[PDB]
């Protein structure tokens, strides 16, 4: 009795999930076969309104990238099933010379920051930045790559080319913004000297200054390494020590603060002939995130990639509420159970012999 | 039945407790009257080698000053009863023109830190940072100031002071420092802030941490914002094993003395903070309390003033009875308090830690 399942679920109606493709009603729409099995979400949630999704996109997709969805929601009980459109099968890097494994790492970084956040804060968006800039030198994409056919354009931060360095931005309308600090590292290949870059940015208000340069690490590849930084509303700059400037465009909005409520997150791969990377799961870490997957590949019905059984079995748990959610699973029932709930939220059952 | 006790305890004998002259078994052997009633802890803990305390002595304390005991201690369940040896009462500020609030806000930060990070180590020590540094400047106290008797001196971070009889360029404005032997360090950046003594004009002063091997940097420069008096503002970063150079750009340079060496990973376990605070005689703050958050952290207090039996400030019933805790294993920790048994209670545990009760009708 009231095993804890492997679902994700919420304990009252105050949820959101954010989604791709397998979670996007509107999808149906830019299909030939118009039915509802390309989603593991039931359709009936549709109307819910408690899905921001988009076919083909991720949150760090949006973030980074040209290719933008306005991922906008708010809740107590916050889920993610996406990250699945960014992945080593995309195989992005900002150069030939460049290296994926950089933009794992990155992946990693963002995630961690936003899942971290979102225990804390009930509304996520995204907002663009804008900057004042006192040169002629303008805004230049220096990171961008085919594979699959699709080209995919970096377009945050900003890379103003080739001279003034530094740019003048403000955040305002939010309590915390995430934003990316980014800088270019490793060696030329042809040449094999490491590649200079610097990039500070400082809070004009408060003094605070955060920094990175780059190093002389053996990392070979050359490409974009990024920290993402949670700032406060204020006035900043962004300094690149007569090196190439970088300013961010865009960044999440965190709003309206509550009581800590863990996040949830399912895993998002691909069936196993596209590689996928675990980088969403070195991100969930307990309290501030359980991280829910199935035993299986994904062998989707739709096609390959879409409509599993076991993942739809875990999305089935948004349809109804349930008392108590914790590190091995959702317990239904706020009464008893044969196992103990570990780093428990909600009205949690006990394990005890009840005499 | 199985109410919540307002209590401080463990759920089973991995834990430690940090303490002041209220835990420290060691302060009857100064005292003229020798028995154990300053203490708000039961004596019998003496022998659990699970307490790490100093009478007259903080965290806080030993982490800033020269006044210093190398707190040092291992445990699943980190429990705190310390802080009110640095409180309004002592009256810190660095200078004359100097601001005790400002060492409030540092202690809040300070506390936040800890806490936050003792809930993901098992043991926490304190360690003394070297530095390399190609000058003749040599270090100076500039933060220090006599209150109650006690004259309490700054070591943390070093100043080295300009030499004004030297060259300007003779100031070199970097030194090099090292941390290794622990997984996290927790170490101060720190800035003069404010106007100077009858002038209008703002103190002018920078700071940055550079990590040679990774490239990140955290700096702290001196702002013209509007505050009240000149003194040191201090962040607390919590950084990792490398080789580092602080950097002052041409301004007073400082660099850290001492860390908080965090070792040994664990699965999130939340601490204990119990409110240490004196008799209602002499001004005490909350910044401990403003350090204490869930999860991390659960506050514990009494609905009382501090009423001491051995003198004002020491041995108070209501805090022996949170104390009293230590004595015994609970099943469940909680933000309302510690569940004895992990079965049924009339209450549901807020933000459980342990095998926890249920507050369901069974049927
Ligand atoms: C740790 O302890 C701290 C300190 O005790 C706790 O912080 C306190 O939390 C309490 C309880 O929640 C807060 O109470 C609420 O206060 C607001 C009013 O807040 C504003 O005014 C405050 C008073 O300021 C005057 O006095 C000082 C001089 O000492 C002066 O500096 C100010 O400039 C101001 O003086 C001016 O106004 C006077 C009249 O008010 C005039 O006479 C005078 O001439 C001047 O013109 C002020 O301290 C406070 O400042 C805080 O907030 C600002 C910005 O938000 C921030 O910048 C500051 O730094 C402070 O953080 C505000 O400006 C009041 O409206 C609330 O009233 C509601 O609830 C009460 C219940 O008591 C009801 O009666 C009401 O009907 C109403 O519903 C409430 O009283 C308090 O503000 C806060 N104090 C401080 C210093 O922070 C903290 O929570 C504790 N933390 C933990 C974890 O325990
Ligand atoms: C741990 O628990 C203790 C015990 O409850 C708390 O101690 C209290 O501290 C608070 C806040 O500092 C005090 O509240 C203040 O009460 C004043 C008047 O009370 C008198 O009577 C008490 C007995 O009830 C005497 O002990 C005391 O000496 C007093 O003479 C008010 O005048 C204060 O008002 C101020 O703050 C409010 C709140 O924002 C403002 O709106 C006002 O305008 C004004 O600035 C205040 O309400 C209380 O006196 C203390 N109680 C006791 C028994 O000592 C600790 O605070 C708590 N620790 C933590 C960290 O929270
Ligand atoms: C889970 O519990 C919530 C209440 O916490 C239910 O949410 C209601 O859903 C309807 C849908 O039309 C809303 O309009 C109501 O306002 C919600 N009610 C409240 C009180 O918030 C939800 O229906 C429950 N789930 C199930 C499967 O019954
Ligand atoms: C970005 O902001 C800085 C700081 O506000 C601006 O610098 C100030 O500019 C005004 C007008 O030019 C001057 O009067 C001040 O001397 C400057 N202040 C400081 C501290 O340097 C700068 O103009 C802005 N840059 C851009 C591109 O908008
Ligand atoms: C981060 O990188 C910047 C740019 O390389 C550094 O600033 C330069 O440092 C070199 C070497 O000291 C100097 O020759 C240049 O004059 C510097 N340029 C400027 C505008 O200062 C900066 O020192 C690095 N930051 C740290 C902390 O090392
Ligand atoms: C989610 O579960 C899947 C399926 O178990 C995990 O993929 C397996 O991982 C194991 C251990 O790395 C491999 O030996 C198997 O070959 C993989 N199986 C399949 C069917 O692909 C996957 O790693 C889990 N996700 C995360 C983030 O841990
Ligand atoms: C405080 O205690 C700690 C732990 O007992 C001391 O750390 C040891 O110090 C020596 C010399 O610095 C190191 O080589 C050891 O590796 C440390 N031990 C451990 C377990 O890490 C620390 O130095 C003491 N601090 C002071 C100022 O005396
Ligand atoms: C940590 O630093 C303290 C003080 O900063 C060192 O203690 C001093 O050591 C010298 C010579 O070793 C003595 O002459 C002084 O009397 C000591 N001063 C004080 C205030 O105690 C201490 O040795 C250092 N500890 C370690 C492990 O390096
Ligand atoms: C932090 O403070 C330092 C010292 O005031 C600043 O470094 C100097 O900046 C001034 C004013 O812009 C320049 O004229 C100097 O060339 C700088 N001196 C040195 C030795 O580098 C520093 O720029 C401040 N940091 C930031 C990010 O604003
Ligand atoms: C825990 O709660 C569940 C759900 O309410 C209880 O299950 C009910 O038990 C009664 C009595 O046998 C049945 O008539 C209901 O149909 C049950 N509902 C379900 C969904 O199974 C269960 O009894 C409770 N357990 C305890 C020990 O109190
Ligand atoms: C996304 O939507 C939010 C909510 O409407 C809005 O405030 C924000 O500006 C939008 N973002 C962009 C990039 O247009
Ligand atoms: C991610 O995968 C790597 C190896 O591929 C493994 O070492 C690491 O434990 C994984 N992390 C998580 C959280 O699954
Ligand atoms: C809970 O446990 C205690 C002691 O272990 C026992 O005496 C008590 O009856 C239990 N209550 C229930 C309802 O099982
Ligand atoms: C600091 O480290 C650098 C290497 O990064 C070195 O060249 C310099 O000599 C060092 N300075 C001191 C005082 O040790
Ligand atoms: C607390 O638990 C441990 C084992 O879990 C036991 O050794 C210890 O003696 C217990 N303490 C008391 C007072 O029962
Ligand atoms: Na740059
Ligand atoms: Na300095």
């Amino acid at each position: 009795f009231n095993e804890p399942l492997n679902v994700v679920s919420h304990l009252n109606d105050d949820w959101f999930l954010f989604g791709d493709s397998r979670s996007d009603c509107n999808h149906i729409n830019n299909l030939s076969q118009q039915n509802y099995n390309y989603m593991d979400i039931n359709p009936e949630l549709c109307k819910s309104g408690k899905i921001s999704a988009k076919a083909g996109n991720s949150l760090f997709k949006s973030f980074h990238f040209t290719d933008f969805y306005n991922y906008t929601g708010e809740g107590s009980q916050i889920i993610f099933y996406e990250g699945v459109n960014f992945t080593p099968y995309v195989g992005f890097k900002c150069l030939n010379n460049g290296d994926n494994n950089r933009w794992m790492g990155n992946k990693a970084r963002f995630y961690t920051q936003l899942y971290q956040k979102m225990a804390h804060y009930r509304s996520l968006s995204v907002i663009n930045i804008t900057y004042t800039y006192n040169g002629s030198a303008g805004p230049v994409s220096m990171c961008k790559h085919i594979a699959n056919g699709v080209t995919l354009t970096l377009n945050n931060p900003t890379f103003i080319g080739k001279y003034e360095s530094e740019a003048n931005f403000t955040l305002q309308g939010c309590d915390e913004f995430i934003v990316p600090l980014c800088v270019f590292n490793g060696q030329y290949l042809s040449s094999k000297l490491y590649y200079d870059d610097s990039q500070y940015y400082y809070n004009v208000d408060t003094g605070v200054l955060y920094g990175f340069n780059s190093t002389l690490n053996i990392t070979s590849g050359l490409d974009l390494t990024c920290i993402y930084l949670a700032l406060t509303p204020g006035n900043y700059i962004s300094i690149s020590n007569e090196l190439l400037l970088t300013v961010p465009s865009k960044a999440i909005c965190l709003r309206k603060p509550k009581a800590f409520t863990p996040v949830q997150v399912v895993d998002s791969r691909w069936h196993s002939n596209r590689q996928s990377d675990n980088m969403t799961a070195i991100a969930c870490q307990l309290p501030y995130c359980y991280f829910r997957n199935t035993t299986s590949d994904y062998n989707g019905v739709y096609d390959s990639h879409h409509g599993d059984a076991g993942f739809t079995s875990i999305l089935a748990g948004l349809m109804y509420n349930v008392s108590c959610l914790a590190q091995q699973g959702a317990f239904v029932y706020n009464n008893v159970s044969s196992s103990w709930p570990q780093y428990p939220y909600g009205h949690c059952p006990t394990a005890a012999n009840i005499v």
